[PDB]
Order: C-alpha cells, then structure tokens, then sequence
C-alpha cells in the first residue's frame, strides 16, 4: 500500500499539495466512492493546500456539500485560500486543526463574480457577515488557528488528543 | 493515485472502483486521448447491462471539437440513461456532453460555471453545434446562435432556464 | 494511463474489451499501432472462427504502409468484421472503414469521412484506387478524382459513395 | 501498450503475443533489434519442444534489422525440425525478407498489398558473401542474379516476389 | 515498496531532502501510526541533508500532538530541518550511530519564521537563546560527541 | 521494449547478455544469476550470448558468478560473441555450450595490464583444455574464427548445424 | 524486479556507485531485514566503483547497528567505500571471489573527516594505523589473495 491508499481503506481523504483539476478529480473521485461505501460513516479530510486554482477548489467544494456522510476536516500543516475554504466547508462541529497549523483566506470580469461567490459560501460557513469577509480578505496575513477558532473556521484546536 | 483491495485479492485504481458503481469521470480537457478512453468505457458499461443507468461526471474547461462531438455520438448510440452531472466547470463541449444526457437527469451543483461560446470545415462543423443544441436545448437555431456568440459564462440557473439542465441539487432528497 | 486492475503492467479496458471481441483503433495508424491491431485481429480468429468482431475506427490518418498491413489482416480473417466509425475517419482511417464487411459497415451521424491521402510512392497510391473501386464499386475515374479534392464529408454522402452501409443514429 | 490478456486456469495472465504460442503463431514485428532476435530464437526454439513435428506459423512485418540479428533468426530456423510456414503482412523488407524466404518451401505466403524488397571491412565483405549464398539457396536464382538484383533499391509486388522465388503463394483467404 | 513494508513495523524512514511533498507524506504516516495504538513507540530513522522550514515544521508539530514515544536516530546525517526532527524526538530516546554528521545552520514573515526555530531549538536542546541564534551562524558540521553535549541528542550507541 | 522481453524471458530462466560488456550491465546480469539460483538450485539456466566485447572488469564479474552458483549454466552463442563474449561461452559447464553455425567468435583483445592478461591466460587454458603457450599463439592472432573451428580448439562442444 | 526479489533470499546487492541515493536504499533493506529475523545472516554481494564517503559511512553504520551476522561477498571490484562495507563484514565470513579486484586508496574539515576511515580501517583490519597511512596512499588494486594477508578479508572462494 501506499499510505494514502491504506488511509482511503479506512475513511481518510488527504488533499495535500497545490489543488488543481486533476487534484480535484482524485477528491472527487475518493468522495463520492465513500458515500457509496457507506452513507452514514464519517469521512475524515485532511487538508495541506499552498492555494489552487478557484474553480477546482469550487469542485471540490460542491462535492462535499453534495455527499451526505459528515467530513471532518483537518488543518494539517499549512491550509492557505483555496484550502482554508474546504476546511471552513466541514461539518460543523468537526473542523479540526493541529496547534500551529498557518491558515489564510486571502488569496476578467468574470473573475470579479466567481469571487463574489466565494464571500457567499465563506458567509455561509463562518457566519461572518459580507463585510467583515470582504474585509478581511484583503490582508496578506497567515492568521494562527486559535485566531481562525475566533474568526470561525475552525470548531476546535487539538492538542494532545485521546 | 489511490487504489482499493477487495476482499480474491482484486486492487483496483479508484476510476476503475468507481466503474463499478457505474461511474465515468470526464475531467480536464476532451482530446483524442480522453475521447479515446471515454468511448471505450461507454462501450464497455454498455456490455454489462443495457439497462442499469450511467453516472457521467464532466468537469473540462473544453476540447478538440473532433473529440467531442465522438464522445457525444457514443452517448447516443448507448442504450443506457446516462446522468450528467457538471461538477466544477463544463465550458465549450464540456457544456455539450452535460446537454446530452438522457432529457430529466442531467445534473448540476450551485456553484458550477457553464458556458457554451467556443479552412471553411470550421463552418461546416460550428453548424452541426447549433442543430444539435437545438435538438437538446429545445432553443431555436437563432437564438443558439446568438448565444454561442457571447463571450460569458452563465450560472446553472440561468443555464436550467436556457434548457441545458433539468435540475440544480443541493441534499438531495 | 487507463483504467485498471490487478489480474489477481495492469489488467486495463483495452484489453477488458477484448473479451467481448471489440477492437479499438483510435489515434493514428501507424507501424506501433498497424502490428498490434494485426496481431489482436489473428487471437480472435482462433478463439473463434464464425462469431463476429467489432472494429471501432477513429483515426484521423496513418502511414500508407502501416494501414495496407491492417487492412490485408482483416481480408485474410474469416471473421465478419464491422467496422464502426466514431468522430474522424480519414485517410487510412476510412479505408478501414470502407473494408468492414459488406453490409455491417457502420457510422454514427455526426462523423467525418475524408478519402483525400520515389515513383513507389505512386504505384502505391495507385493500389488505393483499386482497393477503393473494389469496395466502393465506384470506377477508377469517379475514386481517383474524388481522392484528388481536400474535402472531408458529411456520411450521408459517404452512403452515395458507397464507404458506407448504414448511418445509425440508434440502435434498431 | 500491449493487450495483457487474462485467462482462467486462479487467474493467470498473458500477452497476446505470448497467448498467440497456444497456437503457434510467432510474430516478428517491426524493426529486428539484438532483444527481437532474443526473443524469436528463444520463442522458437521453445516450440520445438512442445512438439517435434507441428507446424509453426510465422507472421513477418518488419522494415528492416542488423544483419547479425536476423541471421541469428534464420540459424534457428534451420536448426529446428518443426516445418515452419512464412506469412508475409504489410511489408518484408532487407533481413525481414530472409526470413521469408527461409519458410520451408512450398508453404511461403504472402498477402496480395504486401511489399518486398531484398536489398540493405573484410568481416562485413565476407558477411555480404554469405548473405549472397543463402539467397542463392533458397530463392534458387544464381548467384550473379542475386548480386545484381540485391543492389537495386526498389520493392518488388509480390506477385514478382512468387516469379523471383522468394516466395510460393499468394493468398486472400486461407483455403 | 520497503518503505511501505518497514510501516508495518512502526519504522519511519525520513530519508532524503524534506519538502512538501515528503513533509505531506510523513505526517500522513504519523498520523496513521497514532490511530493504530496510543501507546506503542514510533522508530524515526533521519537522514536529511537539509529541507525547507515550511516543511520541516509541518513533520515536527506532528511529532508534538502524537502522544506515542518517539525516538529518533540519527542514520548517516542530519543537517538543517534534519537536526529539528532529531531534537524533536522524545527527551532521552534520541540517538545517534557515532559516525553521523549534524550541522544546526541553515519579507519579516521570514525572520518571524526564524525566530520561530529559535524557540523550538531553545525547547528542546534547553540551551538559552543568545546560545543557539550564535551557533546557527556557524556553517560546521559537530560530531555526534559534541551534539551530545550540546543537548540535540541524548546518547550515541552501537549495538543497543 | 528492449527492457521488457529480458524480463519476459527470465520467466523462463533465459539469461540474454547483449550488447557490450560493462559494469551497468554485469551488475543486472549477476543479479539476474543471483535470483535464478533462488528459484532453483539445480533447474538449468540459459546464457544467450550477443556481445561484441567490453570492459574485462565487468565480464569478469559475470564469470566469477557463472562459476559460483551450482546451477548447470548453458551457454548459446547467438549473434556473435568477441573477446569478454567469447570468455563467457567457454566457462559454461562443459556438455552445455552451443553456437549457431554462423555465429562469429573471437578470443583476441602497466604490469597490472600483464597481470590482467595472465589471468585470462589461465581461465582460457582451464575451459578450452589447451596449454597456456597455445592460448597465446591463438590469442595475438586478431581474427574472427568460425564454430566450426572453435569446436575443434575447444571453446565449445555442439554447433547447432541440422 | 530483481532486487526486491533477492531481498526475499536476505541478500543484499550493492551495485555500482554507492551515492546518497543508493545509502539510502540499503540502510532501507537492512534495517528492513532486521525486523524479519533478529539471528538469520544478510549476505551482501558487494561491486562498487566507490562512492560519496558520508554515504558510504551511513551503510556501514547501519551494519554495525544491526545483530545478524552480515556475510560480504566481493563481486567484480570493491574500490574505496565498496572496501570498506567489505572489511565491514562480521569477522570470519568476509568473502571474495578470486578474480576480483580490491583497493582501499581514495582541507581541514576533510583531513577530519579521512582521519574517521584510517580508524575504522584499523580496527577492523587489524593492521597498525601507520600501516594504513603507508597502504591507502598506493593508488593499486590488490589481488583477493594480497588482501586476505593484508586483512581485508577471511576467504577466497572459487565455490560456497
């Protein structure tokens, strides 16, 4: 086995590295073949994304919305934009992180609208208002998780866990 | 890329698990090389049953219009319902294969973009795009036309409006 | 690459067709291809010597040399062969086409048939117009003029031409 | 890639060229490296002791090859008892054309399209030499018609191949 | 693979330059270890010639939220992130084969980041911070006897 | 290709040592030796020799193996086999060594390099049975001979001439 | 392949130049090796051209950490690193065929590094350290039956 196929065997889904069309058709791939497993058990999701691009992360997004078992979802490592979303789109409860993980949602015309969806489904999952996911997208800063915890991606911080 | 062990010892790659389920990915673009390998897994779900539907998963910025149009004719000459689902982006002929599923269960999800703008062959082969979204769209070829000649992506629910999609999912029921 | 399993190199659709006795010939037709779709065509004439073989074609063109070999197989087999031409067939592609047995040579509508293709290389040439007027019954005139125009067609033409029996948009 | 096969005994797995040896069939294909001679020699010599006197069916496609690699071929062909039936497909041409001609005579075939043609130190003039005086076996022209006739680079019908002796039919169908 | 074959005997080799690639790929096999028991110890065999510190602080702070024991051998060398995970194995059951070589030494977010590594290395090696932010100067190599005493690793041993 | 039908014959204990000798390949066809003596310590094995010649410090290290394992070893000669090629025909086990009737065989090529001779000298005159003065009025001749001829000098038993 | 398969026999090939890719392949297979039987000898067939001397010192730490009795065949020629995971062999069973070809010749921080293999030459040679100043200079290869006298070795084998 390769340990991403010996934790697929077990309900674990590793998003790790840039995210891209490809990247997303190996997510997709794993996601919905566990529901197929089993529409009740949990799917764990770690996520370590340096960023990806928008509308493979929105894929990726959508399936997990989509599939009806929960997705705990891990910050393991570094979850910049495009993978601080996909832990922000967790079950709610069930966002984890490690202790010093480093999280950021900041990053044609048509790219103007595609971003006005992101502060849509941010409002959605943080319950922050537009305004304060406007801006607060604007700075350039990887906030600690225990500031994310505050923010909202995040419903715990794990230390030291059973 | 991940693999699954049943219990034989059979180690399956996970697109060829998921075929299983009856599931075909088409991601990243429509060439002669994926066209190839999509028409081929058609024809082989076709031979283990005539009836039970096909789940076909299209996320592809476009395509050889060559290509598409050969997994297209393959859609059609298959027996089976095949559910169209446009995960992430269909744009060009990404857009056509999620018009060809079978007419009430061709898929999409909210935050999906769908767009279908694109020697004298080229024109000979542009008016074979608008006849069949005609045929599928249930749009007029004028209108078509028009519509193919803006450069914009639509969201699915203008695309549900325009006829491309029968239904847009969250939780399915 | 293709999906796989493990037959317990990789146990890929390819060859998981095969078993239903389906042979693909998609991208060109060269000398890699022309010795595998040949050596394919003779382990299905042992495994059965009267159940047809399936021949999907789409090939946007090949070395003369290679489709010659090709073709010639699937004149030397016994097997009824149909030949089903899915998005291009042309040059070497739809002679392929043109060879499958009479009456179970096939399209799909919306393919596009095109014939258009040293003193060898013109006796060469000369040989697709027999095998062309063989096939086609059209005369070595109507075929030598129609090779000479760069013009792909539409497969109801193709049926007027006589490359093709049967357009199928579904099944009967 | 090649068809890998599978085939129930638990499962077990074959390429076709190697699924082929069920009957027989030995096909040379494409150029003929130092590895194609490796493996048609083994392949053949295997044969032989499956059964000393069923016939082997050899089908030949290649462009060309080194000299020393497809003497190396023709050696075994000799050596082994079992009659050997040469089919020509696509094209025979340079040492893919000895092998051809080496078929045991009266059961060399060739395809009505085929193409044929057998032209190409004092080591490689005496090897040349020898090329010349196996051609002049089998083929059964004399040897100053081979020298004159090897030198020419054209390829040959093979309905001129079968007048020329390389070859003894020329087959569509196999009855 | 015999990478993969060590696994099931609770072994990881992190051998080779540390990206975030192999970074991804360890803390995916730490966090796999830890679910199959909470208390059986984990085997870390380092070989590193450097990696990058985005990386390298990926593995360790796995090594920090993992309860299991680890204990980490020094195989061949550890230079630069190397010598962390080294040092971020569990206090008394850091060793090193006596051949081994170990070299600590290597826009404010990076310095920040630096300063980071300070802190850990004052952590774990107990030495104050004028010490370390000194020795991370010098580009030398310290034999497994001076490693010891400079409190990166515990004791240095043949035939355990 | 290439590369695939030597791994398609060590399925049935074929050997193929071709092209010129060097240490990227005496280093695979030891290990291959190795292996097929795993497999079987008295199942023959099959050299298939095709070398034009090669480095003596590489085909050396072939024929320490060939005489190291216990398997009975036959050796073909196909194609030709010149200088370190030639060596490791004769050192098959003797009964063994085959070569096709117009194959073509050589035994031509600081006091290290004298030493290196002499050794030859030895091996050849233990395998072909001929005194080490008549290897040496053999050897500085620089001709190919044909099987014919080195059957009746002794480098090997059978031409393969029916 | 081949080698994944002798790693069944417990052999262990160390093939062409030893570099940091290849030290961390072997130290893999023996410590892999280890944990299948902690008694049963690894025979390590050994044909080096030389090597990079920080990953040849990390083989052949790795075979001083691990108990089973290693048995070391020389192969073709065992030149620089290729001697010393050679003379590394437990003591009795440090093998050579007879045709083969041995040699043990090859700034501060060099100096104290050479100064490492003069050492573990001697100790396990049993030869005065200025004997191996005198004999590593001589840029010779040795013949199997010169080096058993010099130590390198305990047998030479024309059959096991």
């Amino acid at each position: 086995y390769d340990i991403y196929s010996r934790l697929l065997r077990e309900r674990i889904v590793c998003v790790m590295g840039p995210i891209d069309d490809s990247v997303a058709s190996l997510v997709i791939a794993q996601l919905l073949f566990l529901q197929s497993e089993s529409n009740k058990k949990p799917i764990h999701m770690y996520i370590n994304s340096p960023g990806g691009v928008v509308t493979a992360g929105l894929a990726i997004y959508d399936t997990m919305q989509y599939i009806l078992n929960p997705i705990c979802t891990w910050c393991v490592g570094q979850a910049a934009s495009m993978g601080s979303l996909l832990l922000a789109a967790g079950t709610p409860g069930m966002r984890h992180s490690l202790p010093n993980s480093r999280i950021m949602i900041h990053q044609a015309e048509e790219i103007m609208k595609l971003k006005k969806q992101l502060y849509n489904i941010y409002a959605k999952h943080t319950k922050q208002s537009l305004q304060v996911i406007e801006s607060a997208m604007e700075r350039d800063r990887y906030m600690s998780p225990m500031e994310a915890q505050e923010f909202g991606i995040l419903d715990k911080v794990l230390v030291h866990p059973p």
